[PDB]
Protein backbone atom coordinates (compact mmCIF):
# COMPACT_ATOMS: atom_id res chain seq x y z
CA UNK A 1 0.00 0.00 0.00
CA UNK A 2 1.34 3.83 -0.87
CA UNK A 3 0.37 7.18 0.11
CA UNK A 4 0.17 9.56 -2.65
CA UNK A 5 2.15 12.93 -3.36
CA UNK A 6 0.84 15.44 -0.46
CA UNK A 7 -1.32 18.72 -2.01
CA UNK A 8 1.27 21.07 -3.75
CA UNK A 9 2.24 24.24 -1.89
CA UNK A 10 3.68 25.56 -4.34
CA UNK A 11 2.95 26.65 -8.02
CA UNK A 12 4.80 29.44 -9.77
CA UNK A 13 1.70 29.29 -12.57
CA UNK A 14 -0.49 29.60 -10.19
CA UNK A 15 -2.05 33.31 -9.53
CA UNK A 16 -1.49 34.47 -6.11
CA UNK A 17 -2.06 37.32 -3.68
CA UNK A 18 -2.14 38.84 -0.09
CA UNK A 19 -5.17 39.95 1.28
CA UNK A 20 -5.87 41.18 4.77
CA UNK A 21 -8.56 38.00 4.67
CA UNK A 22 -5.85 35.63 3.92
CA UNK A 23 -4.08 37.21 6.54
CA UNK A 24 -6.55 36.87 9.01
CA UNK A 25 -6.55 33.44 8.12
CA UNK A 26 -3.67 31.94 8.83
CA UNK A 27 -3.06 34.71 11.95
CA UNK A 28 -5.81 33.83 13.86
CA UNK A 29 -7.74 30.96 12.32
CA UNK A 30 -4.95 28.76 11.45
CA UNK A 31 -3.08 29.48 14.20
CA UNK A 32 -6.22 28.75 16.88
CA UNK A 33 -6.79 25.37 15.42
CA UNK A 34 -3.26 24.27 15.26
CA UNK A 35 -2.86 24.70 18.79
CA UNK A 36 -6.17 22.95 19.55
CA UNK A 37 -6.08 19.81 21.66
CA UNK A 38 -7.96 17.81 18.71
CA UNK A 39 -5.89 19.53 16.23
CA UNK A 40 -2.90 16.58 15.65
CA UNK A 41 -4.40 14.35 13.58
CA UNK A 42 -5.15 17.04 11.16
CA UNK A 43 -1.69 18.67 11.33
CA UNK A 44 -0.07 16.02 8.30
CA UNK A 45 -1.73 14.49 5.63
CA UNK A 46 -3.12 10.50 6.28
CA UNK A 47 -0.72 8.47 6.34
CA UNK A 48 -2.30 5.13 5.13
CA UNK A 49 0.39 2.91 4.96
CA UNK A 50 1.31 3.46 8.76
CA UNK A 51 -2.27 3.51 9.89
CA UNK A 52 -3.15 0.30 7.52
CA UNK A 53 -6.09 2.09 5.78
CA UNK A 54 -5.80 0.82 1.71
CA UNK A 55 -8.68 2.00 1.00
CA UNK A 56 -8.50 5.63 2.44
CA UNK A 57 -6.98 7.08 -1.00
CA UNK A 58 -9.45 4.53 -3.08
CA UNK A 59 -12.34 7.26 -2.04
CA UNK A 60 -10.62 10.64 -0.80
CA UNK A 61 -9.86 11.68 -3.96
CA UNK A 62 -9.10 15.36 -3.19
CA UNK A 63 -6.78 14.67 0.54
CA UNK A 64 -6.51 17.66 2.41
CA UNK A 65 -5.04 18.78 5.86
CA UNK A 66 -3.90 21.59 8.36
CA UNK A 67 -0.27 21.49 7.41
CA UNK A 68 -0.77 21.56 3.47
CA UNK A 69 -3.01 24.53 4.51
CA UNK A 70 -0.84 26.29 6.91
CA UNK A 71 2.09 25.80 4.52
CA UNK A 72 -0.20 27.18 1.28
CA UNK A 73 -0.68 30.44 3.87
CA UNK A 74 2.69 30.88 4.42
CA UNK A 75 3.77 30.35 1.15
CA UNK A 76 1.23 32.93 -0.13
CA UNK A 77 -0.42 30.10 -2.29
CA UNK A 78 -3.93 31.30 -2.17
CA UNK A 79 -5.58 34.09 -4.85
CA UNK A 80 -8.56 34.55 -2.26
CA UNK A 81 -10.56 33.36 0.96
CA UNK A 82 -12.97 31.39 -0.51
CA UNK A 83 -9.93 28.96 -1.83
CA UNK A 84 -8.44 28.81 1.93
CA UNK A 85 -12.26 27.77 3.24
CA UNK A 86 -12.83 25.41 0.13
CA UNK A 87 -9.28 23.42 1.55
CA UNK A 88 -10.84 23.55 5.25
CA UNK A 89 -14.24 22.05 4.25
CA UNK A 90 -12.51 19.73 2.09
CA UNK A 91 -10.51 18.39 4.80
CA UNK A 92 -13.65 18.11 6.98
CA UNK A 93 -16.11 16.45 4.52
CA UNK A 94 -13.63 14.60 3.84
CA UNK A 95 -13.36 13.17 7.97
CA UNK A 96 -17.30 12.86 7.18
CA UNK A 97 -17.17 10.81 4.68
CA UNK A 98 -14.37 7.90 5.21
CA UNK A 99 -15.12 7.87 8.90
CA UNK A 100 -18.81 6.53 10.61
CA UNK A 101 -20.35 9.26 13.12
CA UNK A 102 -19.54 9.09 16.57
CA UNK A 103 -15.63 8.32 15.45
CA UNK A 104 -12.78 9.60 17.71
CA UNK A 105 -12.22 11.45 14.60
CA UNK A 106 -15.23 12.30 13.48
CA UNK A 107 -15.94 14.17 16.86
CA UNK A 108 -12.58 15.60 16.91
CA UNK A 109 -13.06 17.09 13.67
CA UNK A 110 -16.52 18.29 14.61
CA UNK A 111 -14.97 20.03 17.24
CA UNK A 112 -12.61 22.03 14.87
CA UNK A 113 -14.78 23.13 12.45
CA UNK A 114 -16.91 24.26 14.97
CA UNK A 115 -13.98 26.77 16.03
CA UNK A 116 -13.36 27.26 12.51
CA UNK A 117 -16.69 28.49 11.75
CA UNK A 118 -17.23 31.04 14.64
CA UNK A 119 -13.61 32.32 13.05
CA UNK A 120 -15.21 32.52 9.85
CA UNK A 121 -17.79 33.95 10.92
CA UNK A 122 -15.79 37.42 12.11
CA UNK A 123 -13.62 37.15 8.68
CA UNK A 124 -13.01 41.04 7.97
CA UNK A 125 -14.23 42.49 5.26
CA UNK A 126 -11.53 42.97 2.27
CA UNK A 127 -9.50 45.85 2.25
C1 LIG B 1 -8.47 7.77 11.70
C2 LIG B 1 -7.17 8.07 10.98
C3 LIG B 1 -7.09 9.55 10.69
C4 LIG B 1 -6.13 10.55 11.22
C5 LIG B 1 -4.98 10.31 12.14
O1 LIG B 1 -4.02 11.02 11.86
N1 LIG B 1 -4.94 9.45 13.17
C6 LIG B 1 -6.06 9.05 14.03
C7 LIG B 1 -5.47 7.98 14.96
C8 LIG B 1 -3.99 8.07 14.70
C9 LIG B 1 -2.96 7.44 15.38
C10 LIG B 1 -1.64 7.67 14.97
C11 LIG B 1 -1.34 8.52 13.90
S1 LIG B 1 0.19 8.79 13.44
O2 LIG B 1 1.06 7.78 13.99
O3 LIG B 1 0.27 8.81 12.02
N2 LIG B 1 0.64 10.22 14.00
C12 LIG B 1 0.11 11.45 13.44
C13 LIG B 1 -2.40 9.17 13.24
C14 LIG B 1 -3.73 8.92 13.65
N3 LIG B 1 -6.39 11.76 10.70
C15 LIG B 1 -7.42 11.71 9.86
C16 LIG B 1 -7.98 12.90 9.12
C17 LIG B 1 -7.90 10.31 9.84
C18 LIG B 1 -9.03 9.87 8.97
C19 LIG B 1 -8.97 8.53 8.31
O4 LIG B 1 -9.95 10.63 8.72
NI1 LIG C 1 -12.73 37.82 -4.86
Amino acid sequence: SMNPPPPETSNPNKPKRQTNQLQYLLRVVLKTLWKHQFAWPFQQPVDAVKLNLPDYYKIIKTPMDMGTIKKRLENNYYWNAQECIQDFNTMFTNCYIYNKPGDDIVLMAEALEKLFLQKINELPTEE
